[PDB]
């Protein structure tokens, strides 16, 4: 019996008299991502090889469920998510075998130095991933994918501009609360860093950051912990509303309430924009030729696309979960027309 968790996987070896393995994609916190060749089915997999660990086992058991679950379904919104072809034990590890797709947005961005991706190609993928983000509301599904970021979601063909989400390792339903923190930090919603309740609406406020980062190159909200993660957000968007920051169990790790009942930041230990004053319209460039200036004299960058882009993306960092945009109603906006 092997001391470690990990699968040792020989690059060239053969599994099963089916899988070639060719090479390592990715090792995470989970196991590790090879990309094989299915001799029976001749395509390319990548296999996600779970390490033998109750946690990592149990996160894969809650994520084949979920693949499962949302496979029965007819719709073409379920093409937006990554297909689990198979699972299988295999040297005492669980493997989940996916269709094999391209590189990631964050592999995409530094491909663009970091200068970002046209609106045009913003808007596909925003667009794709409202759509996905539809089919996960879907009642019987009801999941929360609680990690988008960049890095989970991927090209299908690295000329084209379709994509998939990856990775429902740390996912779960409406209404469950599994895991102490939840989403990457610069990724992460104000109700889950306030810990308040989450529902869908974390994963449209990824969308929002995620989408912005695509266009100028750079995170919207780059904290190095989460007290400067609040700040970073602060310096947009303002101080929260007082009906979330009176009934938030963490208001007072990033706020204090005065005397007349106004909440302001809290004081530091002893550097910030003022609140609300780092203006998206002013990241964006939407005056002003984009990021940058470097959209001026490109088509598909007007003001008109502009203003559209920014108050969409507004919607999407509503700190009020509740009225915050939905992908239904995101759908229909003029950005998409
Ligand atoms: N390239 C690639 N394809 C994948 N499909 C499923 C996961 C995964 C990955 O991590 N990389």
């Amino acid at each position: 019996v092997p001391r470690g968790s990990h699968m040792i996987v020989k690059n060239g070896e053969k599994w099963m008299d089916r899988y070639e393995i060719d090479s390592l994609i990715g090792k995470g916190s989970f196991g590790q991502v090879v990309k094989a060749y299915d001799r029976v089915e001749q395509e390319w997999v990548a296999i996600k090889i779970i390490k033998n660990k109750k946690a990592f086992l149990n996160q894969a058991q809650i994520e084949v469920r979920l693949l499962e679950l949302m496979n029965k379904h007819d719709t073409e919104m379920k093409y937006y998510i990554v297909h689990l072809k198979r699972h299988f034990m295999f040297r005492n590890h669980l493997c989940l075998v996916f269709e094999m797709l391209s590189y990631n947005l964050y592999d995409l961005l530094r491909n663009t130095n970091f200068r970002g991706v046209s609106l045009n190609l913003t808007r596909k993928f925003a667009q794709q991933m409202c759509t996905a983000l539809l089919f996960l509301a879907t009642p019987e599904l009801s999941i929360i994918h609680c990690d988008l970021k960049p890095e989970n979601i991927l090209l299908c063909n690295p000329k084209r501009s379709a994509i998939k989400i990856v990775d429902f390792g740390s996912s779960c339903q409406l209404g469950q609360r599994i895991y102490q923190y939840i989403q990457s930090r610069f990724y992460r919603s104000p109700e889950v860093l306030l810990g308040m309740p989450y529902d869908l609406a974390i994963d449209m406020w990824s969308l929002g950051c995620i989408l912005v980062e695509m266009h100028t190159g750079e995170p919207l909200f780059s904290g190095a912990n989460e007290v400067d993660q609040m700040n970073k957000i602060v310096e947009v968007l303002g101080i929260p509303p007082a009906h979330i920051l009176d009934q938030a169990p963490k208001a007072r790790k990033f706020f204090e309430k005065l005397p007349d009942g106004t909440w302001n930041l809290k004081k530091t230990k002893d550097e910030y924009k003022p609140p609300g004053t780092r203006k998206l319209h002013n990241i964006l460039g939407v005056e002003t030729g984009g990021p940058g200036g470097r959209r001026a004299g490109e088509s598909g960058h007007t003001v008109a696309d502009y203003l559209k882009f920014k108050d969409l993306i507004l919607r999407m960092l509503d700190y009020d979960p509740k009225t915050r945009i939905q992908p239904y109603y995101a759908l229909q906006h003029s950005f998409f027309a």
